[PDB]
């Protein structure tokens, strides 16, 4: 002893770990006695070798336990806990409407997001647009506001999963983040410590998408499926596509802008729409609102429809501290960009394809997201009227509307949407927005 | 960029890393640049994909670059640079009797050795027992030294393969020392940063070697000798009996004696000899003092029975600031410890086995070695009149003579030499002290 070295060495040699030494490891991380050397080495033998069913859940079950677990029993609330993650992309919005949606149809929704990642947007840095939103209420203000309003959307505080912050730290400079338990561990041990009833999971397929291949999403997939229920949470996942922006809009202020639209039904990209509703059907059916899909439409299409939806939204953002008149007047509020200038293809054609992990790289580099962790964003630059697969684009039609901080910025992104973007003389296949359901 | 975390990841998807990659990584180790996470990652990246010949010599000599490498042409010697590394073991005190042999034939030997280790004994633990003795003599001085005397031995200094320090503290803790690439480039790391023209390598078999089969032994010495020759250093390489203690005795001030007393005749122990005779052949055959077995025998025969040996040994002694007299006098020098009491064994018997790493921690446990880099040596304890395989032993032949800080230290390490040594009624079938040489 002591026994962290010895359990490094024993998944090494191709041995499954025991529920002890799962947990004696990940509490080494958690207060500091095992080293990034460790935590690092330890991650490439499961990189290697894989983990079981069983050794993925103590893992994840290990990091959800290493810190604050939220308990909603006491507050005696009638509705299921449920929630939504996704793995992430470019105008992936779905939660800023998803969240009222689920909540004015009876769902308790504890939603701990993130901010941005790689080429990828974040929900908190979206809603941080919003002048007031507080993404850090107190323990007891969180409980609060999910009683009162039925939805908060926050951030990552210290005492959440404490020991995947030291894991996910050393993963990403260790070549350690592409292994499917890891990643499992890692989501789940965050979203499990909301104390759920229910979950469902959007695992991204397509260029835009962290995993590379349909077949690597859909095993990702998989994996948080059963270990999800393995760990007592109803869980199902939608493999969904990101080889396009999902909304009309990339950036931080038009992604909020274009949430209200939807909310109020001003505008509703349809894709956004799919992919939104089938993600709120799931949470419905599994949290027992809704005994089927019809139903489960149903009830969502009626929030949309008579307002509910919108105002909750509107709630929530007074409740987090935002404007108490945000959906009326939001214009007011989300600042708007130096420079608004379309950009148009150099020649005329059929959308073909566009490069989404491109498209997202371009909004980091006009100032929308971060390459570092103490960058800063410029909230109001990123992209509207985005053109979709299959759109005739011309002199009438750009490939999208481009938000920039001043005019070198401008030619920048509008260099980069271009590059991003493939067109053809005739329309591409046609592709489903959601390709397939797993469930237990 | 930067690139230590894309090295890591190609290593990890089975490719091989290029000299440059090999570089900028040491280099990043040297500089503290790259983080422990990330030597662990390649480490195990390295465990699990090893790395073909040019990878194993570029790894080797960017870490012997990492610091200072010696260079002797200066000096304008009359004799080859030539050196033994030993894998370690227990009673393994060659280099004490080697280094003056050697030397006394007319070659040159900047011996960088090392400290205890695990169950092993270590050269500068044993010169310590001297009093004075200095392991640590400035540059110019060790020049000096191996001027005028022919041999001296020293210890690793903060310029030593610097990036090699790291690396090793990061495997010890990360279950990546076991590397046949990763141990081969550490030790000649070091031993190549002398300036060597020739090396012979002791790699140690059976229960007292590090490498735990034969077959693993064999491996490492031929991957030492591999990289070494492709460096331009003349090597080769013995595999060497590790089944019970090499010398009569182990310890620190017991081995140093016995060191002596081979050197003036008193006493040879058979196996101690084959081996020291056999590693001493290799280094002037290699540095072309000799140019066959035959010549060489005679060569170091000679300088033992003439005295010549022993005499460098006390110039060696005397310009490392141990005593002028101290070949004569060591008696007087050496500590002599509070209880010495034979061991016997519970029943009459042939020596069948020894548990040669079980005898080591016996004398780790006495005081004699460290458990932790802080553990402070008491340099008197240890064992004498070891029994060899094939000894009778009964009320008149004891397993050993134990050397003990106090009596309760004595009944402990009774117990434990007792405990490591298997009696049988017929002598075991003998085997050879030198298994294989391997060159080129
Ligand atoms: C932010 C974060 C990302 N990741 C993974 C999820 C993403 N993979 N997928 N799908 C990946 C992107 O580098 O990082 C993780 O495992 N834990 C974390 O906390
Ligand atoms: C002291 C030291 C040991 N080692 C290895 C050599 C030993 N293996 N063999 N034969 C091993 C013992 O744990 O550590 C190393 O690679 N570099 C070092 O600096």
């Amino acid at each position: 002893l002591f026994l962290a070295q010895e359990i490094i060495r024993k998944k090494r040699d191709g041995h499954a770990l025991s529920d002890e030494e799962i947990r004696f490891f990940i509490n080494g991380i958690r207060d500091n006695t095992i080293s990034e050397g460790q935590i690092a080495a330890l991650a490439m033998t499961i990189f290697f070798h894989d983990m079981t069913m069983p050794e993925r859940v103590s893992l994840t079950m290990a990091m959800r336990d290493s810190g604050t677990v939220l308990d909603w029993k006491s507050l005696h609330l009638n509705g299921p806990i449920v929630d939504k993650h996704s793995t992430g992309g470019v105008g992936d919005v779905t939660s800023l409407m998803l969240g009222p949606m689920v909540a004015a149809c009876g769902g308790y929704i504890p939603m701990i997001s993130g901010r941005g990642l790689g080429h990828t947007g974040g929900t908190l840095d979206k809603l941080e647009s919003i002048p007031g939103f507080d993404i850090f209420p107190d323990d007891n203000r969180f409980r609060e506001i999910i009683k009162d309003v039925g939805v908060a959307i926050i951030g990552q505080t210290s005492s959440l999963a404490p020991a995947d912050k030291r894991f996910y730290a050393t993963r990403d400079i260790t070549a350690t983040v592409d292994s499917i338990p890891l990643i499992t561990a890692s989501i789940l041990a965050k979203k499990l410590a909301e104390g759920l009833d229910a979950l469902v999971m959007d695992v991204k397929v397509g260029s835009g998408a962290f995993m590379p291949t349909y077949e690597l999403s859909e095993a990702l997939a998989e994996a948080i499926v059963g270990v999800a229920n393995g760990a007592g949470v109803r869980t199902t996942a939608l493999l969904t596509d990101m080889n396009q922006v999902l909304a009309s809009s990339a950036g931080n202020a038009v992604e909020v802008r274009e949430a209200v639209q939807f909310l109020t039904g001003e505008y509703r990209n349809p894709r956004l729409f799919d992919v939104t509703m089938a993600l709120c059907v799931e949470m419905l059916i599994s949290g027992k609102l809704a005994k089927d899909d019809a139903e489960a439409r149903a009830k969502l299409q009626a929030v949309l429809d008579n307002g509910k939806a919108a105002e909750v939204f509107g709630r929530m953002v007074a409740a987090q501290k935002g404007p108490t008149d945000f959906v009326e007047n939001y214009a007011k509020y989300l600042p708007t960009a130096m420079l608004t200038k379309a950009v148009y293809a150099d020649t005329e054609g059929f959308v073909s394809e566009m490069d989404t992990r491109a498209l997202g790289m371009a909004v980091v580099a006009m100032g929308g997201g971060r390459r570092q962790a103490s960058d800063t964003i410029d909230y109001s630059v990123g992209f509207t009227d985005m053109a979709r697969l299959g759109d005739q684009v011309d002199g009438q039609r750009p490939l999208a509307v481009i938000h920039a901080k001043d005019e070198n910025n401008w030619q920048e992104a509008a260099k980069a949407v271009k590059a991003a973007i493939k067109l053809a003389d005739k329309a591409p296949e046609s592709t489903p927005t959601v390709y397939r359901r797993i469930s237990e």
